[PDB]
């Protein structure tokens, strides 16, 4: 729902690149705790003496660990010192790369890098790169007549972990949404930025139709290419009866950053049972909130699918509306600072994002304070 | 070999603190990876609310991960863009730590941190930080009294992982050694440190006899206390016929600083076929090297205990004496700098370091590039 652009077109996304301390031990993270397998590899060995990069995926899912290879690198060190590890650049796939740069430009966007074309033994792959809130970047991915494993000037992973294959698959299929948190006053700036230089548009859902500031301690402003594959909400701080997560993160960060990336799946029961073996480790939920779920949904128009009893045991977290429904869950962050953690999701018939959900934990957790 | 010290003195390793720059996930990494196991916690749940610290132990090894916790840290920041991951603190239990500070100070070294006093409910425990080669440094730990899991101010891990228990043990119990590289003329002033600043002898084994610098490409000096439960070689580069391993480290390293840790086992091929069922990755090594270590095992005084298909399928190396041999093995670097590095040694009757792997090494490569064409 919204007005097609004259031309290019916003696939879906392609990565999203994490600058890290530590690439082959960071990596090691998300293959054993999350789910993922080695991709493609670049570094001192296959001809990148200043930046080695490990690419990881699982289903659609491409994430890209980057760490500096020489000492004092200016840009990469300082922004270990800033945010810490956390989301350096997302990356979208996309038809006609040209004239979506060249559009931007119309508008206003800096463009850090224009298109250029890298070439190899599969074909050749056009990029061009693109600056967004804080520290973060945008590069557009276009293949022209590629049919590699990832992206050129890439090779094979330089070792292949034996503990990953005797390890329980995820069902994590593909990347639902990113999340970015801004200061105050910067996400109507930050949002319109999609608006006006990459056409895309404001996306409307069950959580638009109330206030939850008053919980959810934020303002959100979701954001969305044209066919509505990638969706990127925009948010910043608010009045709420608790201490702001989005003013604690922008506190950790230095400035705005990626807040959490949210990974879809259509089994979340075999997701989170088979993430909690591997051991990845996921918030806490007291019993109230099942406890009051029950109650909710005997008046509810719509039926949970799922054995309940299974999201208690499994700390799964329930959002509903007249139609649908969706479940959610949160890792701890999976780094030290309060600032970015994970999502897993699965949709029912429902285009939220359990901003609800904010209310009934506050409700959870008041109760059992109480009692 | 030595002269007793009027009082003072170390026992043994205490722990070694890693600057890391995500230390919840590196902890994962050498507990996943290297059988060890969360012991204790400090962070924002504990009270300390600039620098984390995740504690962990095997045997008795136990490894320190910390980063900063909010932002612009410049000691901390500083590190992880010149270093990267790497050690930052060799730490030794002792005794009479007092007197200790100022026989170094008199020595003329570097006292970081003059002593003080931590207090828990479990006791009461005392530091001290000195200055050494880079930015590395020494706190030591005498424990007045002290019965703590730890030490004061630390908590029950954050989070216990459950995949954890049910992986196969890795069969770690102390550390052996411990390695810094310096720069060139630069190795004889770091063991030099030990020696003049807290009464430390040099460590003399079956390698010092020997001219392997051809095959090393470094030149070595071991350093240790008197009672010699800690061996510390101090390495500069040196030339070789291969580009210096010591010299590359400094490059990548931008100076001095800690390059392997060594961790002994009385299982090593129990240990190495469990690390690589965790995941750990080692060195390459080619199969002439086996064919080659049969041959000279013919001419030799000793025989070993192991098997060798064994040896030749968990590649572990062997340079053995005229009355022993060790068992070695080196992971591929923690890194994708090519920096800090681990050894897995087990010795038999042999208080050698292996430097004649370096000639076994290059002997076993050069028959692989021969007949290989
Ligand atoms: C249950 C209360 N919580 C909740 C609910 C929804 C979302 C969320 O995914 C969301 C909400 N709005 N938009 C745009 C999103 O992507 C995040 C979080 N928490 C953060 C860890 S939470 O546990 O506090
Ligand atoms: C097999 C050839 N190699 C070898 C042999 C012995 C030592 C060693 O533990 C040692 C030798 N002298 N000192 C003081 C030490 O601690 C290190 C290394 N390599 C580095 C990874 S190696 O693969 O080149
Ligand atoms: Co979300
Ligand atoms: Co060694």
């Amino acid at each position: 729902k919204g007005a097609k652009p004259e031309r290019g077109r916003f696939l879906h996304f392609h990565s999203v690149t994490f600058w890290v301390g530590n690439a082959k031990q960071a990596a090691s993270f998300y293959c054993s705790k999350m789910g993922f397998e080695p991709l493609a590899y670049r570094g001192l060995e296959t001809g990148s003496r200043e930046v080695v990069s490990h690419v990881i995926k699982q289903g659609k899912i491409v994430f890209v660990l980057s760490s500096a290879l020489n000492p004092w690198n200016k840009e990469m060190g300082d922004h270990l010192v800033k945010h810490g590890d956390g989301v350096k650049d997302i990356a979208f796939e996309v038809e006609d790369c040209d004239y979506i740069v060249q559009k931007a430009r119309e508008r206003g966007a800096k463009i850090m890098r224009e298109p250029w074309v890298e070439q190899d033994k599969f074909g050749k792959v056009k990029f061009a790169v693109l600056q967004t809130y804080g520290d973060t970047t945008h590069t557009l991915v276009e293949k022209m007549n590629y049919i590699g494993q990832f992206l050129p000037g890439y090779e094979a992973p330089a070792f292949m972990d034996p503990l990953l294959p005797k390890l329980p698959k995820c069902s994590l299929e593909m990347i639902d949404h990113i999340v970015g948190n801004q200061p105050d006053q910067e996400m109507v700036s930050a949002s319109e930025w999609y608006l006006k230089n990459l056409q895309f548009h404001r996306f409307w859902s069950v959580d638009d139709t109330q206030v939850h500031t008053e919980y959810s301690s934020l303002r959100s402003i979701v954001v969305a290419n044209y066919e509505e594959s990638i969706k990127m909400p925009i948010n910043e701080p608010a009045p709420g009866k608790k201490k702001s997560q989005i003013q604690e993160y922008v506190d950790y960060n230095g400035g705005a950053g990626v807040q959490h990336i949210a990974l879809k799946t259509e089994d979340i029961i075999t997701a989170i049972r088979h993430l909690r073996e591997r051991g990845l480790e996921f918030l806490s939920v007291p019993s109230t909130y099942y406890k009051q779920l029950r109650e909710k949904l005997k008046t509810a128009k719509i039926k949970v699918k799922e054995n309940i009893d299974a999201l208690e045991e499994l700390k799964i977290l329930v959002d509903y509306d007249e139609k649908g429904y969706l479940l959610q869950i949160f890792t701890k962050p999976v780094q030290d600072r309060p600032t970015l953690f994970l999502e897993v999701i699965q949709r029912h018939n429902h285009q939220g994002f359990g901003a609800g959900n904010f209310n009934s934990l506050f409700k959870a957790f008041e109760e059992e304070q109480n009692l």
